[PDB]
This record gives structure tokens, sequence and C-alpha cells, in this order.
């Protein structure tokens, strides 16, 4: 309790941590007044150039794209040196991947709503030529009913070194296996959307993870997709999951897809 910190000569009060991994945490704090944000600090001290570059290339991404859409996350300042980064962030109640653990049954209206929240994100970070290729559920925020993607997955993650559901294979395409392209990010996508339509990921009941990650690549391991009265959310997962990246459906295409578009 009482620690505040300084961004680019604001002062903020850290009411407390709300995250960490690798080398950096999240701080819910509050400016001089009164207004609320999250701060998230990454340690560079161990950062090679290659790592620095890679943080440098998100946060310029990230300052240029929120402006380009409110489904990705606000940054409003950031301080930047050597030793560190903090960077001042738009705060959230909760992370959809928390969210998702707390509920049983998902709403099927919330379901789409959030489901258009993601697609929207990730069609801007694509149309800038870039691909996530690490799409899970923690990485979209969820700010007052509406999702908010986090990060873009271009900064390489440092590892924890000091004393101090992880790394997971579980949203991971069969083109990432056999080791980019969009299609990569809609497979993730549609991970996502099979957990929130029946309350586990595609492979997840495989616990063993080589015979999980060639059940993702074998074309004879059929995936099950259990009948539900949302005829169009079962054929938007069924285009998702296709293991040829080229017969997957893209992103714009998701756009149109019945499911997001027709008033039901
Ligand atoms: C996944 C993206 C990523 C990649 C690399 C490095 C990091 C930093 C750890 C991250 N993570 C973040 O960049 C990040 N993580 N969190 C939790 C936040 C961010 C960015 C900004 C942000 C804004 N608002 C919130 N709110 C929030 C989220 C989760 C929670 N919790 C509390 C602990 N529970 C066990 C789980 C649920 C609480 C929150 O606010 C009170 N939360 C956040
Ligand atoms: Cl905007």
């Amino acid at each position: 309790y009482f620690q505040s910190m300084s961004v680019k000569g604001r002062i903020y009060s850290i009411l407390k941590q709300i995250g960490s991994g690798g080398s950096s945490k999240v701080f819910q704090v509050l400016n001089e007044k009164k207004q609320i944000y999250a701060i998230k600090y990454v340690n560079l001290e161990e950062a090679d150039n290659q790592t620095l570059d890679s943080y440098r290339n998100e946060i310029a991404y990230l300052n240029k794209l929120q402006q380009h859409s409110d489904k990705i996350i606000r940054l409003y300042d950031y301080e930047i040196t050597d030793q560190y980064i903090y960077m001042v962030m738009e705060y959230g109640n909760i992370d959809l991947n928390s969210w998702l653990k707390k509920k049983k049954s998902i709403d099927p209206w919330e379901r789409k709503s959030y489901w258009k929240n993601m697609l929207e994100a990730v069609h801007t970070i694509h149309q800038h030529g870039i691909v996530h290729s690490d799409l899970k559920p923690a990485n979209f925020l969820i700010v007052d009913g509406m999702l908010k993607l986090i990060d873009f997955g271009i900064a390489n993650q440092m590892q924890p070194d000091t004393t101090s559901q992880v790394g997971t294979v579980n949203y991971m395409p069969p083109e990432a296996i056999k080791d980019i392209s969009p299609k990569s990010d809609v497979w993730s996508l549609g991970c996502i959307l099979y957990y929130m339509t029946y309350g586990k990921t595609p492979f997840q009941q495989i616990i063993n993870q080589i015979s999980k990650l060639h059940a993702i690549i074998d074309p004879n391991h059929e995936i099950e997709f259990p009948d539900i009265p949302e005829k169009d959310l079962q054929d938007v997962l069924k285009c998702c999951l296709k293991r040829d990246p080229k017969q997957r459906i893209s992103i714009p295409e998701l756009l149109a897809h019945p499911y997001v578009q027709i008033q039901t």
C-alpha cells in the first residue's frame, strides 16, 4: 500500500497488482485526478537488441492502431528508457479468460457480441500486416461489456528468470505445429468460440501433449461439433477449424457470416 510511480511527469497512485508474466507486471492505478488506468511495467534490463526492437515495434503499432478501432485497448501514454517501459493503458473489469472460468454458461447474445468484437480487433491488425499468432482468451480485456485486444503478438516474451494454463497449445493451428498467414488467427479465434459454445477447447481432453499435437494435425481425427440450437454458430465453428488453411474461412468472410449479421 501507498506506492506511487511517475510516467512522463504525471504521478500515479498504485492500488494493486492485477497481473504479471515474463518480466512484466500490471498495476491498477489512479492519476492525480483520480481517473483509473492499468499500468503495464516491462523490465528491460536483461533484453537483447532484438527484444528491445520487438517492444518498440509493438508500442508503435499499438499507438497507431488504437485510432483505427475501439476494439483495441487504449494506450494513453508511455515512458520508455533502457531499464523499463511503463504503459498507461485503459482499465478493464476483468480479462476474458478469467471471466470464462467464472461462468458456467455464457449467454448466446453475450457470446455473439464478444465474437464480433474479436473479429473486428483481429481484422484491424491484419489490415496492417500483423498476424498475432498466439490468440487466447487472456489476450482480450472486458471493458464495460466490450472486448479489447490487449496485444499484437509482436513483442518477444522474455523468461521469468527471477524467484517469482501457461504456454498452452490448445489454440495452436496445424500449420504452426508442422513449422505466416492470417488464417492462423482464424483457427485460434475458432478455438475461443468453440470454448464459449461447448465449454472446452476442441482438443482439451487430450492430456498428453504429444498426442494432442498429433491430433491437431491428423486429418483423420474428426473434431466433434455437437448439434445446438444456433446452426449458424455450428457452421462458423466448422469453417474456422478446417485444418487446411487455404480451405479455412477468412476474417472478411466471418464478418459477413449470418451468425454475425442475421437479427435473431
Ligand atoms: C495477455 C497480454 C500480455 C502479454 C504480455 C505481457 C503481459 C503482462 C503480464 C500481458 N498482459 C497484459 O498486458 C495485461 N494483463 N492484464 C490482467 C491486463 C493487461 C493490460 C491492461 C489491463 C487493464 N485492466 C485489467 N483488469 C483486470 C484483469 C484481470 C483481473 N483479475 C485479477 C486476478 N484474477 C486472478 C484474474 C482476474 C483484474 C483486473 O482488474 C482489477 N487487466 C489488464
Ligand atoms: Cl477510436
